Order: structure tokens, then C-alpha cells, then sequence
């Protein structure tokens, strides 16, 4: 799992 | 921006 | 920014 | 687990 | 100006 | 991710 | 100016 | 992470 929020 | 991987 | 890995 | 909040 | 890359 | 606002 | 990288 | 605000 990899998750990025910008 | 929103990015998701699994 | 929010970033998560497992 | 690795987690970064900015 | 607005510029975005991912 | 790279982001520039001017 | 606003600049972000991750 | 690198962030610059001017």
C-alpha cells in the first residue's frame, strides 16, 4: 500500500 | 491531487 | 500533504 | 508502516 | 501561474 | 509530486 | 510563490 | 518532503 494526498 | 496504489 | 505506506 | 503528515 | 506534475 | 504556484 | 515536492 | 512559501 502507498497513498498520497495533496 | 489524490493517488492510491496496492 | 498526507502520505501513508505499509 | 511509515506515515507523514504536513 | 499554476503548474502540477506527478 | 512537484507543484508550483505563482 | 508556493512550491511543494514529495 | 521539501516545501517553500514566499
Amino acid at each position: 500500500l502507498y497513498q498520497l494526498e495533496n
